[PDB]
């Protein structure tokens, strides 16, 4: 049998955020019921967590319900405040396929709260099909330069005018599912304060609550393009429209040629708890 | 808080069938909740288990991600093989949208390991969409009349001359969404056994596993068209192409003009057991 717990990442509430299934002392799946369980259970993500093979704390394997990811941000960050029940520890290192990632717990009263990342440092370039996603979108412009970063799975970013703007949005999903391996961003806000809104076909989702690998990428593009300074936080909601408003935290350190550090944190609250029958 | 569990049905083995999560003593929660847990756990559907208002042992209400709906045949089945573990009675009588549906329970020791259901009558008449169907499954005719059949959803059946050719189909599911408000039911088979693969994207499934409504209707459209008798059970195989292999046993009794009952039985096993926060 396993434990498992259901946490709701980028929340303090439970039913907002986005949520992972935690899967604990899973040494004894192999990788093809890890995928069958994850494809039960049908959460955007199920994870399992694994003895460390490199000095880590802990390795941990994340599944959707068809594939295997070599690093998802809101995923991560609720294995690591579900595996705060279980550790002392102030710091969790997780190996991954990314490498291990490194993150502080904050606790109150023994109980992890919220909990802070460091992100694989991601590479970006011009999509270069502007008015093919523009159409798709339904706007004719974008604000800021469209431009995809990988941090292992691909995010495109489409700027909107006002927050209004960006709530209006109502894509054509057929015309985005020509979009392969990413997810477009579209965002709106000012100053520490961004709001934005999650799209992708390709990832099997037609409007994501709280897409943690997205915020770090945010953070670079609006520091790159003068909305922030580097080594600026930014608050960014994602999910409003959606009823799954979600509150992730980015900053990005250095500068756009050599980035030194890419933090992403936020609350996770447990949702629920059980046991698997295998 | 509540208890919930998450029931496999059409299925004996953890895994295989089609998954449902119940919630037990439900009262409390008002239904705007209840669409919120079921959008949280993302099963194909949650159901809810109530206090009775009209004669039954309770009123069950079911919801996919996005909406509630009146009937549904492998979640009312997983739900009364769960409240098994919750009452004594041979005979659960379920109150629902489409009025009070009976079941038979099957025990082992205490267990509920079965169950079978007298469903709604369902009504039929052609599709009238032949040609544009044909093209979007990949293939030139069916084997017998393309009818499309009503219990609360919507069933259309195209038959298939061999296991085979059924296993090979490969739909355009971009082209099947142009079929609202139906599941497409392909199937194939001889005597007492048949295969199914159902297909529904106005349903939110690219493959179901275990289509419950479609079994009743499917058992009725093979006695018409001379397959079986009136009377005959059929043993009905669905979901083995993607590896959730599901077995629904149904019977349809009477004529054509003049139906009596319509009975859909599965086995269901327990995959899971948890308490949610609210």
């Amino acid at each position: 049998m396993h434990n498992y717990v259901i946490i709701d990442a980028f929340a303090s509430v439970p039913l907002e955020g986005n949520p992972v299934a935690v899967f604990f002392d899973a040494d004894d799946l192999p990788p093809a019921q890890m995928q069958r369980i994850a494809r039960e259970m049908n959460l955007s993500e199920s994870t399992f967590v694994l003895k460390p093979r490199n000095g880590g704390d802990a390795l941990i394997r994340i599944f959707t319900p068809v594939n295997e990811l070599p690093f998802a941000g809101h995923p991560l960050l609720g294995t690591a405040i579900a595996l705060g029940a279980h550790t002392d520890n102030h710091r969790l290192y997780l190996e991954t396929q990314m490498g291990t990632i490194a993150f502080e717990l904050e606790r109150q009263n023994g109980s992890v709260i919220a909990a802070s990342m460091d992100q694989p440092i991601p590479t970006w370039t011009a999509l270069g099909r502007d008015a093919e996603l523009l159409k798709a979108l339904g706007i004719s412009d974008s604000t800021f330069p469209i431009e995809i970063y990988h941090n292992g799975p691909r995010h495109v970013f489409v700027g909107l005018p006002s927050i209004d703007a960006l709530s209006a949005l109502h894509p054509d999903h057929r015309a985005l599912s020509n979009f392969h391996d990413m997810a477009i961003n579209c965002f709106a806000g000012a100053g520490r304060r961004w709001r934005s809104r999650m799209f992708s076909p390709a990832y099997g989702v037609v409007e994501d609550a709280a897409t943690g690998s997205a915020a770090g990428p945010l953070a670079i593009h609006l520091a790159r393009h003068g909305q922030i300074e580097f080594g600026q936080p930014v608050e960014i909601l994602q999910g409003v429209e959606i009823g799954r408003p979600s509150l992730m935290f980015a900053k990005a350190e250095g500068r756009a040629e050599q980035l030194t550090r890419v933090e992403v944190s936020g609350n996770g609250v447990t949702f629920g708890r059980g046991t698997i029958v295998l």
